[PDB]
């Protein structure tokens, strides 16, 4: 196969080399689940993440765009990602002025978060709590959407997974977030916190100092049916 022999360049000095094969291992990364982990075990992991700390936006713009796919895989290919190094990597990137290599970045970010229990703990631990809370109030909105798959993700499992997310502060986030003329942010949020308040007593509870009662009473009269329906069955588990 020309697995190995197409990242050798990854490594190469020569640009046009590199490039040329910084693209494909992003067509094949998007070549299917167990093709993913191909990927892994070739040697692109490590590679593409050296890509991130480079000047070209051409470069970086590929690198998350293969980084992106292979993030995208298994449970435990994801994991493979997680045990490479570009958890500190990818997350520096979050805090870049280019509005593409953010929006990349981001994306690479949410498709790992969106892992099993192990796997999001792994996150948590990484210290990534609290600097995805911040984006939450970014102007950029483009940001702000991919910062709550991380934060949903990361509340998408046990009760004590979805404590991660109350310790760092997203209670109240969500509550003020909550209050948009966004229709794709006032649904966003709510698939937060009704999340988060889908757990125990414990869990209900640490949801009600948040604020959401009131968001949620409200949206009880809202035109979406959907939105109506989530609403009220989101309310009762509250009561």
């Amino acid at each position: 196969p020309d697995l190995p022999k197409l990242v050798k360049l990854l490594k190469s000095s020569n640009e046009e080399i590199l490039l040329k094969a910084l693209r494909a291992l992003a067509e094949i990364a998007s070549g299917g689940n167990e093709q993913i982990q191909a990927v892994i075990d070739a040697g692109a992991l490590p590679a593409l993440v050296q890509l991130l700390s480079s000047p070209n936006e051409q470069i970086l713009q590929e690198a998350l765009w293969a980084l992106s796919n292979i993030a995208s895989g298994g449970n435990e290919q994801i994991q493979a990602v997680i045990d490479a190094g570009a958890l500190p990597a990818l997350v520096q990137l979050l805090s870049s002025p280019n509005e593409q290599i953010l929006q990349e970045a981001l994306w690479a970010l949410s498709n790992i978060a969106s892992g099993g229990n192990e796997q999001i703990q792994a996150v948590i631990d990484a210290g990534a709590l609290p600097a995805l809370v911040q984006l939450l109030s970014s102007p950029n909105e483009q940001i702000l959407q991919e910062a709550l798959w991380a934060l949903s993700n990361i509340a998408s499992g046990g009760n004590e997974q979805i404590q991660a997310v109350i310790d760092a502060g997203a209670l109240p986030a969500l509550v003020q977030l909550l209050s948009s003329p966004n229709e794709q942010i006032l649904q966003e949020a709510l698939w937060a916190l009704s999340n988060i308040a889908s757990g125990g007593n414990e869990q209900k509870q640490a949801v009600k100092e948040a604020g959401a009662l009131e968001k949620l009473e409200q949206l009880q009269s809202h035109e979406n049916e959907k939105i109506q329906k989530e609403a009220q069955e989101a309310l009762e588990k509250l009561q």
